């Protein structure tokens, strides 16, 4: 256990020895705490179109989507539940672009496990709920399967109050 670089999350509550949540917008939080990762609710093919992923790289002034492309030319496609790393541009360090499944499209919501599998490789990540939005998985499911399968340290970042507190009674109640 280091200080290494400062991470400097503010007003998170703690839901387990690891997991902590702010009523937030991971935009905003990254751009006041550049932590040294950030994660991003990706698709397979890394096209940041809307959500969490067009915020982010509407943030970065397209600087993600320019990267990701390149990326994506030597990689071909992710597979759901798999991860890249690249820039965090001005929000972070790093980027961990994570595919949670699309139950709205027909994947496997185990799949959510291996997803979240991947902040393990990082010590402290800000992160949003993964397979939300769009992606059409139980929030209270997604945070379950969040506090069960991620060991590092993970800061997620709910903006909407309604399902914030829905999650913390989930776990004070």
């Amino acid at each position: 256990s280091n200080a290494g670089e400062v991470n400097s999350f503010s007003g998170y509550l703690k839901l387990t020895d690891n997991v902590y949540i702010k009523n937030a917008d991971i935009v905003e939080e990254a751009k006041k705490v550049k932590p040294t990762v950030v994660v991003n609710a990706a698709n397979v093919y890394l096209k940041h179109g809307g959500g969490v992923a067009g915020a982010l790289n509407k943030a970065t002034n397209n600087a993600m989507q320019v990267e990701s492309d390149d990326y994506i030319a030597t990689n071909g496609p992710l597979k759901v539940g798999g991860s890249c790393v690249l820039s965090g541009h001005n929000l972070a360090k790093h980027c961990l672009h994570v595919v949670g499944p699309n139950v709205n499209k027909g994947e496997d919501i185990q799949l959510l496990k291996s997803a979240y599998e991947n902040f393990n490789q990082h010590e402290v990540l800000l992160a949003p709920l993964l397979s939300a939005g769009i992606f059409g998985a139980d929030p209270i499911h997604s945070l379950r399967v969040c506090v069960d399968t991620v060991r590092t340290n993970v800061y997620l970042a709910v903006f909407d109050k309604n399902l914030y507190d829905k999650l913390v009674s989930s776990f004070l109640e």
